[PDB]
RNA sequence: GGUUUCUCUUCAGAUCGCAUAAAUCUUUCGCCUUUUACUAAAGAUUUCCGUGGAGAGGAACAACCCAAUUUUUUGAGGCCUUGCAAGGCU
């Protein structure tokens, strides 16, 4: 034997099936910065005048 | 009692081998009509060219000097009182 079709093989191979079929995916980063800065108001998102 | 040299069995931990091949399978890659033959990395399992320890049998070559301080060549023996022991003695 000689491996010689890898990525169109007769299944779905293991990172084909992890990358479009539901295999795990890493999901690393979440909301990892979402800070509004200190000058702004919460609900206009825009400075505030009178805090 | 020894050494050398062949065959077989068994166990291999040691860079088993200051050397280094191939095959099979699974992942990823490169080739791109299909299959041989392949490109190159990881992991797993075998084969092959070699090696070490132990045991059994066969054959060949050799042989049944301190006595003078610090130790071991003596300060060694004798008397008195009390309940051999202690002390005083010579």
């Amino acid at each position: 034997g000689k491996r010689q079709h890898q990525k169109d093989k007769m299944y779905i191979t293991c990172a084909e099936y992890t990358h479009f079929y539901g295999g795990k995916k890493p999901d690393l980063p979440q909301t990892n910065f979402r800070r509004l800065p200190f000058d702004h108001c919460s609900l206009s998102l825009q400075p505030f005048v009178y805090p």
